[PDB]
Parts: structure tokens; sequence; C-alpha cells
RNA sequence: UGAGGUAGUAGUGCCACUGCCUUGC
């Protein structure tokens, strides 16, 4: 390069730093704010404190940037109960307008505004990492005047170039800045040493994941090896020769190194050592940028980027800026929630989702074919002798290799709904156990396939009863299940209409193909817990809450004397099939999975982010932190979800070889 | 003895496999 245009750029870097950059007007109008929410948080929040945080104390963004706040909260205070009571105080206080929730955002967020400084702010709970570096990135930048414009401009250019946002596939400012100081420390006659010396004892390529550093105290950085060695290191070597380049230097270097001599597909942007740590060192992904924050060493900030088209993109955007200082004309390859495909903006996507009158004798129609699929679909008495049988049969063989063994039935043949083509599920009381009875299940002659499993979420022996022709699966000493169908099976005998409109549900989601567990969609469980929600959620109370009327296993358990502890008792007077639009109304519109839990633990409704499931969600009302849906992929939700208003519709509109044959079908409600 | 994410494989959306793993009541 040439001093001449080097300077020439370092008035531009200035000058984006006094214009559209923090300038101490702007961080003292923050500190005003900050003191304006410690004022508003004095008598609600006295024992937490609050911490300025992010681009407004790293003088690294722009005055649009948002305030970023930290709530450090202590160890009593939880952070889901002070977020939220934060954003209620900014609701009731006037001071803020437009206060809502961002608790969907990868970190827990708060977004506000001021009507009077009109900027927006996000409040957040713990996250000191992103503290912590922002600390030592202002530190380094006070240090070294050059440093703050270098990051600015690059803050700058990324948002020009629209890789700021995280939404659109582009990596987030904050590891900008992080690749800016890793270019400063890396590139020859270094303006700053590294934290961890290799002349340190005890030091090697292998243990830096054991290394870690904790914070700069006295301007001097500390940081901690797991007896433990620890190393103080100063921020700045005592070197009084070092370069005197303007600032556009370094910039041009930046852009050189980062576009030509770096290769970003090839090593990884992290500053823990001097000595260019390999890829497979750290056992890192050699496809996308990847870098890790100094104050986490398990973390990869690079996250963001998922899709190669963008790092194309970003080494053009890259290629053409160094030819420039030695930014337009093409458009972002957006990343979007879609199966990480272009599509439509993450905004909306085509997988997220959002007639005549009823008459009765609709309504009489759709109230038989309800009984009708429950009176046909009911297990026949032989049909339960033949399923105890069967059980009995196998506990027999079983008791010849482990004496004193339980077989109990659970589910939908025993203590539980009735249904007809549907897999029995037994548990045994008494992952080489599993084997061993998988192995004894072999040794049978009647039944031939069997396809253990002991990765799964419970061990499991599945395998098919030729003589019976049923799909037989066993349970290792799972007792959970049985009270959770025993507590379902209770409410369907409080009322009858619970049995009829759980017999409904059952049927619709096997003749839809969206009931299968292995395959990944919702298993019967979690519809029967979606239509007893529906069934707690109406507007009268067809059934009140058994539970609060290693997890809480005590509810109400007594069917004859419900009334008496029920006050509301028979105050619903609609019909089955009313109850069934009803539900699928409600599901189709109404309702929210997204921001709400489908929980029949406790009348009041649990939101989401108490559960910290920030991504349909069902949770067991015995076991609160499973969810049913942990396993279940956005294709087959919304699959699922396609199906329930495909029923709602075929439904909800009157019409005037069998009645059951029209609804329930396959091929209109898919 | 199965559905989803992650490196790679010769012919050329070309596609089926293979190394590990959360998920396969
Ligand atoms: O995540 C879970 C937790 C529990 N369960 C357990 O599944 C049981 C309900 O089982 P279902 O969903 S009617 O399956 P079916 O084929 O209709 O009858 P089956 O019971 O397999 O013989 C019920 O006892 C519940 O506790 C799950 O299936 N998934």
């Amino acid at each position: 390069p040439t001093p001449s245009q080097i300077n020439a750029v370092g008035i531009a870097i200035d000058k984006v730093v006094q214009e559209f950059g923090l300038h101490n007007e702007n961080l003292e109008q923050r500190l005003e704010i900050k003191r304006i929410m410690e004022n508003v948080f004095q008598h609600k929040l006295p024992d937490c404190s609050l911490r300025l945080y992010g681009s407004s104390c790293s003088r690294l963004g722009f005055k649009n940037s948002d305030v970023n706040i930290d709530i450090q909260f202590p160890a009593i205070m939880s952070q889901p109960d002070v977020l939220l009571l934060v954003q209620e105080c900014l609701k009731n206080s006037d001071s803020f307008i437009d206060v809502d929730a961002d608790f969907h955002a990868r970190v827990p967020v708060v977004v506000c505004r001021e009507k009077q400084s009109g900027l927006l702010c996000k409040v957040s709970a713990g996250n000191e990492n992103a503290c912590l570096t922002t600390k030592h990135l202002t530190a380094l930048g006070k240090l070294e005047p050059k440093l703050v414009p270098l990051v600015i401009a690059f803050r700058y250019w990324a948002k020009l170039c629209s890789i700021d946002r995280p939404e659109e596939g582009g990596l987030p400012p904050y590891v900008f800045a992080l690749m800016a100081i890793f270019f400063l420390q890396q590139r020859k006659e270094p303006l700053l040493p590294v934290y961890l010396g290799s002349w340190i004892e005890g030091f090697s390529l292998s243990k830096l994941g054991n290394f870690n550093l904790q914070d700069i105290e006295k301007d001097v950085v500390i940081w901690e090896h797991t007896p433990i060695k620890r190393g103080q290191v100063s921020l700045i070597l005592d070197v009084k020769h070092q370069p005197s380049v303007p600032v556009g230097q370094l910039w041009v270097e930046l852009l050189r190194f980062y576009a030509l001599e770096f290769n970003l597909a090839d090593l990884v942007i992290s500053i823990r050592v001097k000595e260019l740590v390999s890829r497979e060192l750290k056992d890192w992904p050699k496809k996308r940028i990847a870098i890790e924050d100094p104050y986490s060493v398990k973390r990869n900030v690079a996250r963001t980027l998922n899709s190669q088209p963008v790092f194309e993109y970003i080494l053009h955007c890259l290629r053409t800026t160094y030819k420039y200082f030695a930014t337009k004309g093409k458009s972002p390859t957006v990343v979007c929630s879609l199966c990480k495909r272009e599509g439509h903006l993450k905004k909306d996507c085509p997988e997220d989702f959002k007639l005549p009158p009823l008459t009765p004798k609709f309504l009489n129609i759709l109230d038989q074919v309800c009984i009708q699929c429950y009176k046909d679909f009911s297990p026949t008495i032989i049909e339960d002798q033949a399923r105890e049988h069967i059980r009995q049969n196998l506990e027999s063989f079983i008791r010849q290799d482990f004496p004193g063994t339980k077989l109990s039935l659970f589910g939908s043949s025993k203590n539980g709904f009735g249904f007809k083509q549907s897999d029995l599920d037994v548990c045994m009381t008494i992952v080489r156990t599993i084997e061993e009875l998988a192995r004894v299940l072999r040794k049978h002659s009647g039944l031939r396939n069997i396809l253990p499993i002991t990765t799964a979420k419970v061990p499991i022996v599945k395998f098919f009863h030729l003589r019976s022709g049923l799909e037989v699966d066993i349970s290792l000493y799972n007792t959970l299940a049985l009270h959770n169908t025993r507590l379902l099976s209770a409410y369907s005998a409080i009322d009858p209409r619970v049995k009829y409109l759980c017999y409904t549900m059952k049927v619709f989601t096997k003749m839809c193909d969206i009931g299968d567990a292995s395959r990944g969609s919702l298993s019967s469980y979690a519809y029967t817990l979606m239509v007893l929600y529906f069934l707690q959620q109406r507007n009268p109370p067809v059934i009140p809450v058994l539970q609060e009327i290693g997890w809480n296993i005590y509810f109400f358990d007594q069917i004859d004397e419900l009334p008496t502890y029920w006050s509301e008792c028979g105050k619903n007077t609609e019909s089955v099939g009313q109850l069934w639009l009803g539900l699928l109304r409600f599901y189709t519109e109404e309702f929210d999975f997204k921001e709400h839990v489908i929980s029949i633990r406790r009348k009041s409704l649990l939101t989401t982010f108490k559960k910290q499931w920030t991504s349909i969600v069902i949770e067991d009302p015995f076991d609160l932190n499973h969810n049913l849906g942990a396993g279940l992929s956005r294709k087959m939700t919304n699959f699922i979800m396609k199906a329930f208003i495909n029923g709602r519709r075929v439904f909800g509109i009157p019409v005037k070889p069998s009645k059951m044959e029209y609804f329930f079908d396959p091929d209109v409600l898919t």
C-alpha cells in the first residue's frame, strides 16, 4: 500500500466514528437512560443490579444501535422470573412504550423503547461472557486508539453489506470485532500480545481446552487453568518501539489478511495462542467460519453461518472491499427457517401457519359419527381377553429365565382409553438387562422379529406376535407411564364425553398417519394431552384439574365425589361433535404453541419460557422437564398442523359408503 | 435391525451409500 491513501482512508475511518458512531455525548445519554432504568427498578428490584454492556459500553457500534442492558440478578433470583417482572415493570411504567416480548430469540431478551430518547433497548439476564468480551474490547480500544476506528469501520461495512443481521445468515457484529482484534494479534509486528503465553509452565496445544480467561482486573488479564495454575499477562507489552502506521494501514492489513492471506475455511479465527490452531486439533467443522469467544472455550460463535453460498458471498465482499481499499452489485443469500433455504424471508415462511352456519342436523350427524367410531373401535371383551392372555403368556415364558418378574399392562389396553389396531405396550419390573431380555425373547419361537432399542429415550424391546398378530413393546422398569395413563383413564371415567372425544381424536390421528412415535411424530399420549387441555380450557369447565384440584404423583382419584370438590359440576351442555369442532377451531385458530405449553398439570397457563423450551411443545404433567416434541422436527410439526387444519375444515362445513368413511379420510385430511 | 442434523465417496435437481452421535415407550 501507500501512506497517502492510508491517511485518506483514515480520514473516513475517523469520520464514520464521528458520525453514526458512539461519541462521548451518546455514552452519557446511554448512562442517563441506565440511571432512569435504575430508578424504574428501584422499588421492584432493590437486591438486583443493572449493568451496561454491549455496543453501548464498547463504543464499537452506532448511535442507532440498540441499548444493551444486563440484569446481574443475585443467586437467589432466577432468569425467567427476573426477566418477566422486568417486562412487567417496563409495561406499567409510562416512560417506555411498545413494550413487547422477544423471548423467542436465541438470547433471552426483552425489547423496550423510550418515547423521549426514541432509542431501541434490549434487556438481558446472565450472559456474562458478552459483558466480559465487551469490557475487554473497550479496554483494548481505550489503550489502543487505532482499534476503535477499525472495529467501527468493520461494523459499518457489515451493516452496509447486510451481514450484521443474524437472521439473514450473517455473523454477529461482536464476532466481527473479535475477528478484527484477532487480526491485530496475528499480523506481523503485532501490536498486542496473547493472554496465553507458550512460556508459561504446563502449557500444551492439546491443553487449550482446559485453559480459560476469566476477566480483566486492574488492566491485567486474568486466566485460569484446570492444582490450578494462573499466570498474569499485561494487556500491553513493555515495548516503546511499535509501528506508527495510521489506522488506514491497519484496516488495509485486516482486509489483506482476511481476504487473501488467511483461509477462512481451513483454520479457526480464535485468539487463544500465537500458534495457528489446526481445525482438527479442537474438532470443529472445516466447512464454514468457526470462532470461539475468548471467555467461552466451548462455544462456536460462528454458528449463525450455516450456508456455503453465504460463505461465498462474504468472501466475495471481502475481496471486493479489499480491492476498493487497495459491497454492492449483489444480494445476500438470505437463510431462513424453512430447511435453511432462501424461500421467503425468515419473518414469514411457508412452514409457519397463520362457511355456512352450524345446523342441528349436522351437529347430530357429527355426534352420531363420533359415537359410531367409538363403538366400532371400542375394544371388545374378547379383544381385551386376548390382549391380557398374550401378556400373561409372555410373562409366563419370561419367568423361566427371570423368576419373580412382574409384567404389567399399561396404555390403551389397560388403565387407559381403548382402541383397535393399536400397538400394545407393557412394563417390566423385577443396558445389559435389556440385551438379556432381547436375547431371551429371541430364544422364543412364537415371536419371530425382535427390534431392541437401548439408545432411545427409554430402553425398549419390541416384537411382533404371530398368534395374536400384534406389535408388543416392553419397557424396562418404567412406572411413570403407568401413572400418566392412569390420570387420563380417571379423566375419561369422570365423564363419557371425554372418552368419546379421545376416541375420536385417536381415530383421526391413526387415520391421518401422524401417531407413529418411531417415525418421530407425536405419540397418542401427546394427542390425549392436547384433548385433555382443550377439555380443561373450555369456557365451562368440563373436567376439573385432578392435579392441583422423582416427580409429583399425587392427584385426585375419587370419581364418585368429584361434584363435592367441583363447584362448577355439569356446567357444559355442548354435544360431543360440538366439543370436537370446538377443539379443532381452538387448535387451528385462537391458539399458539410458540408462547404456550400444552400442560394439564395446573389450570393456569404456563408460558414456554418458564420451561426454557425456546424452540409444538407438549409438557408431560408428571415429568415437567420431559417434552414429547423434543425429538420432533419442524417438518413433522407442520405436517401435523396441516392435518389438524384439514380436519377442522372438513368437520366445520355442514354437508347434506358410510358416514364413518366420509370423516377421518386419509386422502381428504392429507 | 429405523426417521432427522454433520465430514466424505466414483459416474454427473444428478442421490445412493458410508465414520460418530442426540433421537427410533
Ligand atoms: O413421551 C412419552 C411418555 C409416555 N408415553 C406412554 O405411552 C402410553 C400411551 O401409549 P399410546 O400413545 S395410547 O400408544 P398405543 O399404541 O395407542 O397403545 P400402547 O400404550 O403403546 O400399548 C402412556 O402410558 C404414556 O405414559 C409415550 O408414549 N411417550
